[PDB]
């Protein structure tokens, strides 16, 4: 599943609905936008990012919620 659980982890910001120190993070996913296409198919991402702040604030780190969407 994903790639969050280890990237994501500081960028929670973001799934986590509060991305501010993630912006640099925000660039490091643009890097790295490849392993977040795993992190779409929601293999189990739906119980994780789905889940708490995700539902009212999926973000917009604009890597995109890097979902390969």
């Amino acid at each position: 599943a994903g790639c969050n659980a280890g990237q994501l982890t500081v960028c929670t910001g973001a799934i986590a609905g509060g991305a501010r120190p993630t912006a640099a993070c925000c660039s490091s996913l643009r890097a790295q936008q490849g392993c977040f296409c795993q992190f779409a198919k929601d293999p189990r991402y739906g119980r994780y990012v789905n889940s708490p702040n995700a539902r009212k604030a999926v973000s917009s780190c604009g890597i995109a919620l890097p979902t390969c969407h």
